């Protein structure tokens, strides 16, 4: 009960900062994730000896890929860990339980592939979940290793506190299809200016959640530009081997996943600024304020991107 996570000052300062950095030393990350859950959550959330048991088995399935790998899923959580910090009285006790392990848990077993490469291979997971394919996946991975032997960290929920924290973690990962976002803050968008949104109201919150989801995601966009210029690259490693298995299957891949057209990949950052990440930090700092900085940052980058186009870096 008295064993608190403690890391070392530098970390201690930073971790509650939005452009945190996890570093490169894996072996720190499991501690990283309890120590946010503690101040997050509580240290009487989860049982530790449970809690630990669960994290490495998320590590395990998680796969030695450039970008959807264990550190994403860490980074993600720290992004999450960071709102809820800023966001202290708008969230419910389970909400705080559910989004920090959601975060985690949202891309298990990523192979590296779109949900359109699974459809076109024609995978057994694109026929088993038509829609938001890897998402139903990442879901059904999160649920096999909750019902692991002494992996069940909700297990002092009541039934209906339980069937309510699983359901806020299955419309957290699957709001994290990123082809769900576009309809999510158009319609958060629409709620937010006409003055209709309420937090009352459950669909709204769901909304909400979902935003924040789509935001911790693409947290590599509001970080220091140096982290998010590298993590750009593992990004674009996973995007070209697509297009490589694209062309296998006898397919010109988009433009974004063709190697062959790296000169593109500075406006194409563009777009994807212009067109998914600023919009998406805009309108979760219209409804959470203290989550500016995410813009911030998120414009700071741009700018960064700009500059490369101009041949200035
Ligand atoms: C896996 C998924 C959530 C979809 C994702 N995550 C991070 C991304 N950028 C990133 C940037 N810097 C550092 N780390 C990650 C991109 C991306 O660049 N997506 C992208 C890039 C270009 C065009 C495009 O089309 C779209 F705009 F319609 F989404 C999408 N996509
Ligand atoms: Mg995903
Ligand atoms: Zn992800």
């Amino acid at each position: 009960g008295l064993m608190q996570f403690t890391l070392p000052v530098r970390l201690c300062k930073e971790i509650e900062l939005f452009h945190f950095d996890i570093g490169p030393f894996e072996n720190m990350w499991p501690g990283i994730f309890v120590y946010m859950v503690h101040r997050s959550c509580g240290t009487s959330c989860f049982e530790l000896e449970k809690l630990c048991r669960f994290i490495m088995s998320v590590k395990k399935n998680y796969r030695r890929v450039p970008y959807h790998n264990w550190k994403h899923a860490v980074t993600v959580a720290h992004c999450m860990y960071a709102i809820l910090q800023n966001n202290h009285t708008l969230f419910t006790d389970l909400e705080r339980k559910g989004l920090l392990i959601a975060c985690l848990c949202h891309d298990l077993d990523h192979r590296g592939f779109s949900n359109s490469y699974l459809q076109k291979f024609d995978h057994p997971l694109a026929a088993l979940y038509s829609t938001s394919t890897m998402e139903q996946h990442h879901f059904s991975q999160t649920v096999s290793i909750l019902q692991l032997e002494g992996h069940n960290i909700f297990s002092t929920l009541s039934s209906s506190e339980y069937e309510q924290v699983l359901e806020i973690i299955r419309k957290a990962i699957i709001a994290t299809d990123l082809a769900l976002y576009f309809g999510n803050r158009k319609q958060l968008e629409e709620m937010y200016q006409t003055g209709s949104l309420n937090l009352n109201n459950q669909s709204h919150r769901d909304r909400v959640i979902g935003l924040m989801m789509t935001a911790c995601d693409l947290c590599s966009v509001t970080k220091l530009w140096p982290v998010t210029k590298l993590t750009a690259n593992d990004i674009y490693a996973e995007f070209w081997a697509e297009g490589d298995e694209m062309k296998k299957l006898g397919i010109q891949p988009i433009p974004m996943m063709d190697r062959d057209k790296k000169d593109e990949v500075p406006q194409g950052q563009l777009g994807f600024y212009n067109a998914v990440a600023i919009p998406c930090y805009t309108t979760l700092t219209q409804i959470l304020p203290p989550t500016e900085p995410l813009l911030k940052a998120c414009r700071d980058n741009l700018s960064q991107w700009e500059k490369v186009i101009r041949g200035e870096e």
